[PDB]
């Protein structure tokens, strides 16, 4: 009876079970207690293995992989704070739906709360942020393998969205010669080992029914709001709203083509909000709305009914409107509630939106971050994808740019953390294999700086733009008090990123003008490597430029 | 009734209450939801403020400050994944006793579970790892200020060791002019505002009683095991064990002067374990024993009684011996249980230890990490302190070096995470103002790389030795299969650290021999700045040198 | 490898371990899954076994035993809702400190969440209400017996107060021939089996330090408030306050002799409140103060310092005064802070207390519940003890009677549940062997009615007075709205208790006047049995009488 061998048979059942639920990517950090899990995964030919030394970055790498692939993505870490570092990505997945399967090695129960090295209390340490939590018992042949495979199958099969924490205690010895221990225990499962389905198939679907009064509401004065959704969903929603004749307020994350662009500006104009008061229903598809003026308009508007369609569960309207919360695949939902051609009812807002875009176009020349956002369309890689960071970049693009319909945009806009953007971008790139443009701020790039290691391996060109305004300049846009703004809010670090690029052998450009930025991009798309482009700009120009465009358009 | 003003009065009560329990250092990360806490702290003259952009590093900075200063240390972060990043340091503090007071700003309850940006479930998110958890209510004048201060005073007053999670929801508006809203609410507390004491004094002491049969047991054949303790405590334990005539097995963390050095080697010798079988009692002071051979001997020994004296609560013997678990300040415990002069009963172990050290000296010449550990006394700054990283460095120093009695050693040997070593060393340096030698591995340095930002501000010279053996070479010691060793265990990243140091404008050396290392040190001690010394060594030389020395000493 | 036998050896280690921490009484409910625990308990001769069929009642029986004996009391229930029924007594123990050890049998992990009969999720099902929770692992010889005993030893050894939940999963077969499986596993513990000590002695004492400025504060104008404490402690507190010349406000639970009786009445008089605002310090010993006027005076008074001395931990002043919380054995605390002989400073309150008592005595004649309460001192059994139920009985006794110093009083005044009073009283009687007077209301008697089964076995006479005012007439005392008062507050059940008594073969009396009541008492004290005395009174006479006395005394 080799405990080491049986540990690995147990682990093998876990990993093999995960392959029956679409787990292809597995992100592994180093350790010894994780040996049963890590070796079982290394020997399993279904997996693509990714490795990293920072478990926080590892969780975000998995998050980007799951985010793009729409499949569950596995993680293996050893016991201790390695497990805790998964918390940020797990929380994000809890908000936006990524299926992260966290296999967290643990000490056996006899070694907890007795002063053993690298042993902590792991069951339940993520509280309610996992969708499902499994604390596996101490491995033993007296618990049949069909129990273990059934537990995994229940968790993955019923997983609508979010993370799964599977705590995996293993007792030492962890190494030794692998004999027959556990083989007949495994072979109890018979030809399941040669099958391609779960041992237990439990996959109920969670979805809202057709709205039987839709033929009434689609003829009222409605507004369509498009939040985060897939690229194809964005094109379908644009066509649907156009057909209804309802104005479409389209978020940077919507990939609708934003037919009424610069909503963050023109929603600040009284003629627009006055026109939107006529709306009798608001139908929102997707969530995590980006722009400040849009969140204020949502909070203040009073349609008779407010609907939010999304495949995420729970309430998504932070203003708590009377109305409906409809759980569905958006494309399914649109087919279930088709539009019928009706003439448009807005007259003032299309003109305001065009005038707003003209007001931004008037200011495109300065080599600043607002202008980079406004012009970002010109740098999108063909057949590529955009990963947009948090703080000012996503806000400025949403307010100032009109992104093409169906061009994929990815982001971390659940909790909007600045702590994993580089490694998330790495996973986003690796999952699809597409050329990738990623744009982040300086503090964000410092936060996830060691994920540049991961960016040394990309399967297609990845451009990382670091906007360096020397601090978190979103807080210059906020009414912070001037006496404490720098030390306690902006926190300028006074760095550049050429030495960072050189450390990880990444190409680097610090362009001084539009010509040099173009040159840097043209060089960058030529090889499957990461190029770091640092755009150094004056601290508060971007925030000021947005405030000024905001005032101007409000006076139209 | 300005929400903004009252928010700031509420927060002001929280921070001022913390000043009555010795909180002096406060570590602050940037954010908007945290504005009430951050501004209250910025206005309160009792605090020393430290700032950082990475909240994981922020937590470890607080941990090092608290570890050295023995004072409770406060942290302020904004809502979201920023809170989750505190989990590693919080867990470590729960193991080794540092008092971290985490003021975690939160959205108000009406903005939880409704799709609100940067809003997550924060109460209870640290599960059972905080010593105390306080989920403060939504601020309101209808709850009296004496409840708020009384709750904080209860948490801080009863805090024997570990972290306190104080979750602080605040509703917007967060900014505005300070009017008199909440002023009379504050003035309910009277002249407590001019006092220097808690509003409620609740400070019961948790301490074990004097052992009435101690005069019986001190006459038996005992062994003293000295784990992590204060420097003064290490010296007192040395004198105490010497007077009793009992052998002292002294950990690298013990600061006892290790009179039987290289215990990790001679404990592998059957004559040593045979002599130690004669011991009728083992009295261990401190815990988190470092060495493998020591943990194995502790696991196998069967004294009549095994005692562990420590100010940490709970079980500390991972082998679960029959015996006693005594909660006490170690110096206090020694005074309550004095030694009586007795002739020593060990004869063979002193000789074995002298031979072990001589065998190590025979190998001191190679420019390797085993030799660096062995020779490390030659580089300790006068009246300074040593911060020792995890994995091979602490193990090699413990096995191969004899550190001087009472010279301060610091570490993160609770969970032994490699995720916060640089920011912890920064806090350790700032707490004492002493010149500091910190030594970490390459993967540890990459893990906490951005904490080089913090090392741009030290009050005395800090030498950071980064031992670069290209991966986690502690894992070459385990019998992992060679087929997966590099990719799935060692994870070499193939970097150097010259550009990291240059990025943060820190002096850098890559010495090639002992004299160049001496030159680097002499350069480093001249100014109160951080110097990065990268020691490049071959992958497995250190590990296999330790194995060979173990075989040699074990066959003596 | 008999699973049945090993289950029983694992259980045997658990029970034997408890005998080393003073567990003498064990309360057992019937079941099959609990067989290992139950049979281990039955063959262990250290225990006194009590049985009951209602697990809620069983927990309260354990609570009464622990409440009197001040020793830990063990409980065994089987899996399922039986475990949930322990919650009330566990919560009460969490407030007032009884050490109830809950051994809750469980299904093994492979039978959780799979549709198995009588299997529920039991780990953590009591949330934070146990002082300590242990979720034992699935029994196996691969976890050594020293681990199990050390876990129990940690839990019991550090238990200052409150409950311990020990969840004990067992896999079938539960029955079978008892062979040698697990015998050498037990024997690893050596002669620990013949010992009388814990395997691990871990017993730190939690106690507040001596107040170094006590000689300053005892010379000021103080008030002594005496809450729940032991009978001895009540006598010592009376002597101490008398020595200081400080007024003593003595609760019904204090056993101080209440030298200023009827505080619930004279505290309503403004001359008392005005004189009491001269007080510079209030020293309260014990907690769970009974009377409304006393709670109101505590809420409004503002001494310079407010101290609460008690052996219960945590805050105990629901008004959150500036002052001190001091954790100590109350008698020890008085010896550490002795009184000094000083002239009394109150003049008006003694006159008021005397006049108030006179006002109550003027109304002693009517055959009502207020008069029974007022006259209860004249009926206490010699060398006996009083168990006072919740709602009006304890309020009226506290307001209207003067109980003798040092005469034992017991109650459930933590959460003041009306759900376990009869079974608690049974435990109170069985623990001390003393003749017992227990007084409850009609709804309270219905709540725990089947606990009449337990009252068939008492070791000395127990009188159970059931005051039948046809509903919860405390809700006639509150300003409830009259239109809904009967159906939704009073809830009269219109029963008597003659047939209940008859069902359990208990002697029964329904006295119609004082003479018949005294005859009933005289009959009852002659034999070691339970006699039920039902006192039928008109619904609102007690509540109104108390209101009238309050108004009258308030105008003196
Ligand atoms: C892990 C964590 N911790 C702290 C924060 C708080 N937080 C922000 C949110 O408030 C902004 C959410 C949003 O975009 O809506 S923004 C921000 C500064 C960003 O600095 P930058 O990269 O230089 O970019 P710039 O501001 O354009 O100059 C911080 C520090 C966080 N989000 N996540
Ligand atoms: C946050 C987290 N995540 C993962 C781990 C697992 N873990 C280790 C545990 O074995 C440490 C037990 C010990 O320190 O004795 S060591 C180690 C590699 C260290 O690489 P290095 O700095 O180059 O040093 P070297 O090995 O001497 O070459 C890892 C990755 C962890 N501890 N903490
Ligand atoms: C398990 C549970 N559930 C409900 C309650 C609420 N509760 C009470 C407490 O609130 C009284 C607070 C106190 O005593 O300080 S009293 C009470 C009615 C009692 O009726 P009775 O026995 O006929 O006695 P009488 O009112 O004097 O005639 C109820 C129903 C509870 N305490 N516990
Ligand atoms: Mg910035
Ligand atoms: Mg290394
Ligand atoms: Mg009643």
């Amino acid at each position: 009876m080799s405990v080491s061998a049986f540990n690995r048979r147990w682990a093998a059942v876990i990993l093999e079970a995960l392959t029956r639920h679409g787990v292809r990517h597995i992100c592994i950090a180093p350790g010894s207690r994780s040996t049963p899990l890590t070796l079982a995964a290394a020997e399993n030919s279904a997996f693509i293995h990714h490795t990293h030394f920072d478990e926080r970055g590892l969780g975000h790498l998995a998050l980007g992989l799951a985010k793009v692939s729409k499949q569950p993505v596995a993680v293996i870490v050893t016991s201790g704070t390695a497990v805790a570092n998964l918390y940020p990505a797990l929380i994000e997945a809890g908000l936006t739906g990524e299926k992260l399967i966290l296999l967290t090695a643990d000490r056996p129960p006899e070694l907890i709360d007795c002063g053993a090295n690298q042993a902590i209390r792991q069951p339940g340490m993520f509280a309610s942020h996992p969708t499902h939590s499994i604390s596996l018992p101490r491995p033993t042949q007296d618990i049949p393998a069909r129990w273990l495979v059934s537990t995994i199958d229940h968790a993955l099969g019923t997983l609508h969205a979010g993370g799964v924490h599977i705590n995996c205690p293993f007792a030492e010895p962890l190494y030794g010669e692998m004999d027959d221990t556990g083989l007949s225990w495994q072979q109890r499962l018979g030809d399941w080992w040669q099958d391609d389905k779960p041992w237990l198939r439990e996959a109920p679907r969670l979805e809202s029914e057709k709205q039987r009064d839709w033929f009434f509401w689609r003829q009222k004065r409605g507004v369509v709001v498009a939040g985060r959704m897939s690229a194809e969903e964005g094109k379908k929603v644009a066509l649907w709203a156009q057909t209804l004749g309802w104005p479409l307020i389209g978020d940077v994350l919507s990939q609708t083509g934003q037919p009424l662009p610069c909503a963050d500006l023109w929603l600040g104009n009284a003629k627009a909000t006055s026109e939107l008061q006529q709306a009798q229903i608001v139908v929102q598809l997707g969530s995590s709305l980006t722009g400040k003026r849009l969140l204020q308009w949502q909070a203040s508007c009073e349609p008779e009914e407010y609907w939010i369609v999304d495949d995420i569960e729970g309430r998504l309207d932070p203003a708590h409107h009377r109305g409906r919360r409809l759980i569905a695949n958006i494309a399914d939902w649109l087919e279930l509630h088709p539009a019928e051609k009706r003439q448009p009812w807005c007259v003032e807002i299309p003109r305001l939106a065009e005038q707003a875009m003209q007001a931004v176009i008037a200011r495109r020349d300065a080599f600043g971050e607002a202008q980079l956002a406004h012009r970002i369309c010109d740098y999108l890689p063909e057949q590529g994808q955009l990963f947009v960071g948090n703080s000012l970049v996503v806000k400025l693009i949403d307010a100032l740019s009109q992104l093409p319909a169906g061009y994929p945009v990815y982001s971390n806009r659940g909790a909007s953390g600045i702590d994993g953007l580089l490694s998330t971008a790495a996973g986003v790139q690796r999952a699809s294999g597409k050329p990738t443009l990623a744009i982040v701020g300086d503090l964000s790039a410092l936060y996830d700086l060691n994920a540049l290691a991961l960016l040394r391996q990309v399967s297609a060109p990845l451009v990382l733009i670091v906007v360096n305004n020397n601090g978190g300049q979103i807080f210059s846009l906020l009414p912070t008090p001037q006496s404490e703004r720098e030390r306690f809010y902006l926190m300028p670090q006074n760095v550049h990123f050429e030495h960072a690029a050189a450390m990880f052998e990444l190409k680097y450009h610090r362009p001084q003008n539009w010509q040099e930025l173009e040159t840097a991009f043209a060089d960058a798309w030529r090889t499957p490597t990461t190029t770091v482009i640092e755009m150094v700009v004056n601290d508060t120009d971007g925030a000021q430029t947005l405030q000024q465009l905001l005032a101007q358009v409000s006076h139209l």
